């Protein structure tokens, strides 16, 4: 910290701890995240990131590889949606909101997935807030750069909530669709409160999205069963209405999370495509509750 002045450790992270610091040249206050090592090709993948700036996309101020340690230096932002959804629970997040927060991550998912880089490891901790109604995307292109590990450097484990099906049956060919995937489970927590898939192992995981959507099959998935950890002995579940699973969202909301938790991912809606969502027909840009 020949550059900076930590205001506190703030968090453990992913991949290293998350320090609130201080730039000393400019005086501004940005989240620097330590990258831990247990790599020159890292380097040049992350670097790029500094070009993808959106509105919705947590900007990525430096990559500062100094000392043979790598740090991240981010723009600063008070809440994360995980905290704001606990904090909201005996009320619930107002629809509105809901509706303002799902339709800005999808631009931001589009804007991204436009540039050929995708996410792979959203969930609420990774989606930021601030007081003027904006929710961002935080840790973008980072998982193709150090992968997403079992366990963090902690021994905090990975949630796999938010994992979308093809990676739990081992498909190592990610495309744009696993991201869309993460936000639906996102956008059904939004709205009843409770995750909608939290599994606490691989097959739990999978066994809880079975439950809910049925056992997937050729008619549906077509390719499925030549997945590397599909097994013919899965147990056949059949598939639960929508509206059952999300109570009380409205007709419109219950088609577009339909479409974004499909099981093939070629049949599951785009991020451009779901802007286009009659659910966003009268969508606002609300002012939050925050307490900071």
């Amino acid at each position: 910290m020949e550059n900076f002045q930590k205001v506190e450790k703030i968090g453990e992270g992913t991949y290293g701890v998350v320090y609130k610091a201080r730039n000393k040249l400019t005086g501004e206050v940005v989240a620097l995240k330590k990258i831990r090592l247990d790599p020159s090709t890292a380097i040049r993948e992350i670097s790029l990131l500094k070009e993808l700036n959106h509105p919705n996309i947590v900007k990525l101020l430096d990559v500062i590889h100094t000392e043979n340690k790598l740090y991240l230096v981010f723009e600063f932002l008070h809440q994360d949606l995980k905290k704001f959804m606990d904090a909201s629970a005996l009320t619930g997040i107002p629809l509105p909101l809901i509706k303002s927060y799902l339709f800005q991550l999808l631009q931001g998912l589009a804007f991204c997935h436009s540039h050929r880089v995708l996410h792979r490891d959203l969930k609420p901790q990774n989606l930021l807030i601030n007081t003027e109604g904006a929710i961002k995307l935080a840790d973008f292109g980072l998982a193709r750069a150090f992968g997403v590990p079992v366990r963090t450097y902690t021994h905090e484990v990975v949630t796999l909530w938010y994992r979308a099906p093809e990676i739990l049956l081992g498909c190592k060919y990610y495309s744009t669709a696993v991201d869309i995937w993460s936000l639906g489970c996102i956008f059904a927590e939004m709205v009843t409160r409770r995750a909608l898939f939290p599994g606490d192992s691989e097959i739990d995981q999978l066994f809880r999205i079975f439950r809910t959507l049925g056992t997937p099959d050729e008619v549906v998935w077509p390719g499925v069963t030549s997945m590397p950890d599909y097994k013919p002995s899965f147990p056949k579940w059949a598939r639960q209405d929508f509206s059952k699973v999300v109570p009380p969202l409205d007709e419109d909301g219950r088609s577009l999370l339909s479409q974004m938790l499909h099981y093939d991912p070629n049949k599951r809606i785009s991020a451009k495509a779901a802007l286009a969502h009659p659910f966003f027909q009268d969508v606002t840009k609300p002012v939050p509750h925050l307490r900071l």
